[PDB]
């Protein structure tokens, strides 16, 4: 921070007697559903060696967990969301380049600790027919432990570049009624994936034996709403004064299913099964400090 | 935030030198037990794009968890809340849209730990006869651990639009006398679901069995308090500066029935039996930032 | 929060530019010792559309945790405050309106833990007559833990309306010298109800056996000091410019018994057996901005 | 909180654009031991329905843990102080009134986990002579566990009326050397109360068996520093504008005594022997802001 | 605090609108290895009714843990702090009084914990012999933890009166490489106090086996900081208005005694063996607002 | 800080009345995939005795976890990054100077318990037969229990001088599947290292073996953000006010090899297999306040 090298807060930021131009872009896609706000800001700093353009990607994503298919009383299947994208690209032509932006990768931890004990105990016996016996024993233990959190789901900085950026929050694992936690990875031989299963022997049919939604994770039904930050830099002295810009909001959908072998349900997940693409070109006027779509 | 990406804070904000207008509507619906007040602030940031409207609905929905049916001193009723709704709707034929809103869904942890150990031991033996004695062995054990939060009620941010928004305070689950925690799906064979059971195998009425509402969650009899924001965008140049918005406050209750099985009692609840709704039209005006109903 | 929806802190807040008028109501009800103090502030925001008068109820009203009776040496009685109500009453023909209030009913959460164990270990044995033992074992284990926070007393808001608001402090549990915790509903078949006795057995009389007030929660005795917030408002246009407002507080006293077995101390208590009601009406004028009694 | 009723925060307080005067008092008891200091402040707020004055009772109260008593090698004495109390009256034909008062008494909490275990375990045995054994055992287990926080001293605020406000600070209870924690009533069969007894056996003097004071709390040597605050509001039309307000610091101290018993140490305590009391008189001048004594 | 009592944060506070003086006077007493820094302040609020004067002890008292006599590889001593004072003493005849004083005594607190668990088991026993065997059992435990805090050295504040004050850190006790702690109490048997002993049992010289400096309490060795705070108040119609306050920085030793016993070493630690003190007289000028010593 | 030596906080940090001329240095080198970002504030104090810049390296260098070699379906290779480095140097010839920088080493901690525990129990035995028993038994434990927190990647500040300053982020370990830690240097001898071995033996191809990136740290795949800060001094009557620095972004990339033993999978790190510089020079002019590449 600035005050770790001994500098007075705030004097390196940016934006400091700037007169800041805002706007709000609403947009719903209903094929889709997806709601899609961009919340912009021009800020040009006579102090600065650039011009900047803020732009904050907002709504909500809607997770869409339905029971897709159903083939008979013994079959269904259920499409949920396993991975949520945001991409903002300019044109490779384009002499705006990405700034910066936020969130980025965090380093996880984890917590460990070791035990080394040992006793002793020595117990006299005895009993009415006059006996005497004796016992002296001793022991040694040895112990790990390693304790980390497991977020539900993670949200990764994709690799940038000058002309693109994306985030992307996947599923990570998710705890079914008390147990677990359940992967996409997860087999067990005999039930296969228990991800989303109610009841491993339930006697209802297959569309009736899926977690309920309200017992799982708000992202899978409700949606995910981001909140990104991306910032745009562009020359003062560049000819082209006017940019487009896309922003794609994406949704990949998994195919989990069960099917009932007369015995017991066996659950499968396959990774990847649909993509939800809703992609939206808008053009900056960097010298009107103005944007639309 | 803006300290992230070296950008004074506070900079990209909205209402700066800005006149902001406010309000309160305050009605009652006596039959549904809903005190609803609505606050809003009309803000026009000449450096903004659009016009804006900060909606905060505020107030509470009355619990009402009551004994309804006392069919005698065998079986007895009782309803209570299981979900508590407050929508927000605009006619598809506005042109106004719903740009942002708060609190969102976030994303649950869970804490996990893995133990492993391994010890020896050794015993000398021996008694008053010479004998002697000995042992030695060993030992290996592997621990998981897993550790969550889980709240009484949840708050969900159902799948918005921008001409629709909403918020679902649900019934998670709840400990009933230091035990449980029941759900809407508990069931124990023998005396099935005792979310409100007070006495296992008491002697009473059935409309004296139900546990004591200052021993469960005060939501359920005296109410829940909404705090939702939802702010409004408006065009400078619409052709009608007029706009119509719905404002839903409903309440969800299921049915627990307590019924003596001649040993002991046994508890039923039916989901979503009943369902309290309260509808309001508002009249928004944009030109003189006011707001009436 | 604001900044949650890229608004300035404090933009949408009323009280800005405004001379507050404030003002201090202090009695005390000598018959229910009680002593009641009334802070109010009138605030007229000329971007309002109403005017506003923000009521804080203070004071403390008493325990009188007391040994009220004595049946001779064998039976004593104790009467302790099981409840403690604050209440503003607005007549059904006044236009003023109860707009919010604090605290509200907040959300109780539970921390749950699952616990999954499972190792081996192998002996060996002998002694001196060359003998050779074996022992290979297995086991396995699961855990459950719940984990959540008892407050000794609640603070519940009841349903409120447009007309009335009120608050209580209810009894909740508490902890006998180490032991318990009890509560109202606690039974012993033995001896009963063991809130506040002080001894399982002894040769003292029932008024020497009642546990010590500085040994238990300080709001038995000492009494509860309230502090609630109501926001009054009022329209500009309305024809009468004065409202009438009725304060309450109230105290709700249980009664505990203690009774010689001629083997063990017995203790029974008694849900609700008295009820100290003070009230009092205050005169408030809009148009002078000033309440009084 | 104001930002909870969506208020400006800080608009409803009391003081703005006012122009305090304060003062301090000081004096010394030198018989009592007791250090008192008044420090007062006049807010006259003309948006203020009556006048203010704030007085904060500070100094120390000495605590006088000594070895008062001296049998000659077996029994001695102990006078600890078990209470310490300030207190403000207004004589009963005052005219002014206690408006407010910090601290007050708080909600004690506990911490519950109730914890439900059950495992299985098998063991095949076997020795040289083809002996062959076997094992198949199953437990439960049944825990509770509660968790508090016990202060040393317990800061409680007495029943106050509109002319008397006090506060006590009592001993609770103490651990003796990584051993108790023991109270006034705690009372052993065969060593009776050993509070300030350091050795169970010792052979020493009785006047050399008291733990040592920089081994106990240290609010019995050294004494207890006091900080209340006291609001006192008077009419600004009364006749008489002059007040009396009567001050008391006292120290309640008890008797802790140790005989020696041909075995071991025999302690005993009685509860509230000696009282120190130190009043003083202050007048207070509502017309020049000023305060005497 | 203000916001508390409903009182806008600050408007009780003494300073506003005063021109402060402030002064350093730093003295090194080279016999006691004491350097003494006092940092005063002169503050004159025409709004008090007396004057103020902060006077703040600081710089460091040097521990001086050195290892003094030296009898051969049988015995050794070490001279270690065990105490250090900070004493400000106004002449009996002065008129000015001390009024505040920080840091103060502050009440210690403790965690408490009961637990009661209570299980059954059942096993079942054969063997190729056709033998069958049984066993049910049954197991209850109570159990007690006690959780506190224990520093190096404690920080007491002295029983002040109105023309002296004093602080005193003292040693509590310490760990000695991963265990003890011990204090200048500990006693065994076998070695005595082994508080500085470095081995039980080490065939060195007597000079040798002493806690390595760096191992233990950095105060023993290093010294002690102090930071006090005092407040000096002056009538301001005062016949003179010249003060003379004394200024006393002192340490006290303690004597640890290793000695050989031709099997193990024996500690034995004497109280209070030295005392140093270093005195200085300032002058208070309180017409000038300077002070000189 | 400031407080702590008395003196008014940010009284001694730089900055303050000056214009600070910022500035933004956008690019990307394509092969390395690595995107650069330099954030240079000029700070020109009157009173500082030498101009500042502050060059603060931020942006993105791409992980590129990936297979790079199948060497049919018991051979593959992965290169992972194993270190993030960045460098600034300036030209042995340049008369300007670093003066500070951050993030820099921190000092580790480590929590150490030490827990004694000992008991006795006694068993009292029978049988019909008129059989008598008896058991004394007695037990004692040491236990040591060592707990620290470790990173997954540890960034180091490397040994500076006056004109060159460097980071690098190393990797520290990773948990595998809940398993684990496993580092560059973990061997077990039936599977070598298991880093990022899927499955201990299964049956795919080797390049279907490694763990999915979704699994390891996000730092491997999507790659590390350094926010590292560096400040330049220079003198204001330099000779020459032009500079050049150069700045370099690294990435090591190990090798980590499965092979099928047709038992089981071993795993195979090789350290520091390859490595990516990207170096680019800047010219810093003093005289205009800007910087250029």
């Amino acid at each position: 921070a600035d005050s770790d090298i001994n500098i007075k807060t705030g004097t390196t930021d940016i934006g400091s007697n700037t007169t800041v131009k805002t706007g709000d872009l609403v947009t719903y896609d209903k094929e889709n559903g997806m709601h899609k706000k961009v919340f912009y800001s021009f800020i040009d700093d006579k102090n600065h060696n650039k011009k900047l353009l803020v732009i904050r990607t907002k709504g909500t994503i809607a997770g869409q967990y339905r029971v897709y298919s159903e083939e008979g009383a013994n079959k269904s299947g259920l499409a949920w969301p396993s991975a949520f994208k945001v991409q903002l690209q300019l044109p490779d032509n384009e002499v705006a380049q990405i700034s910066d932006y936020y969130p980025r990768n965090s380093i996880d931890t984890k917590e460990y600790m070791s035990t080394l004990t040992y006793g002793f105990n020595g117990n006299v016996t005895g009993d009415d027919t006059g006996k005497i016996g004796g016992l002296i024993g001793a022991n040694v233990s040895i112990g790990h432990t390693l304790k980390y959190v497991q977020p539900d789901f993670k949200t990764i900085l994709e690799s940038p570049t000058d002309k693109k950026v994306g985030w992307k929050v996947i599923f990570n694992n998710m705890v079914n009624q008390n147990w677990g936690p359940y992967d996409r990875d997860s087999w067990n031989p005999v039930y296969g994936n228990q991800l989303f299963m109610k009841t491993r022997n339930g006697s209802m049919k297959a569309a009736d034996n899926f977690l309920d939604p309200n017992k799982a994770s708000s992202l899978l039904s409700s949606g995910f709403s981001p909140d990104f930050a991306t910032v745009i830099t562009m020359d003062r002295k560049a000819s082209k004064q006017q940019t487009n810009i896309d922003v794609i909001y994406e949704r990949v959908r998994d195919d989990y299913q069960l099917h009932w072998t007369s015995t017991n349900w066996k659950g499968t997940n396959t990774k990847d099964k649909w993509t939800d693409r809703s992609s939206e070109r808008y053009k900056i006027d960097w010298e009107k400090e103005e944007m639309t779509n």
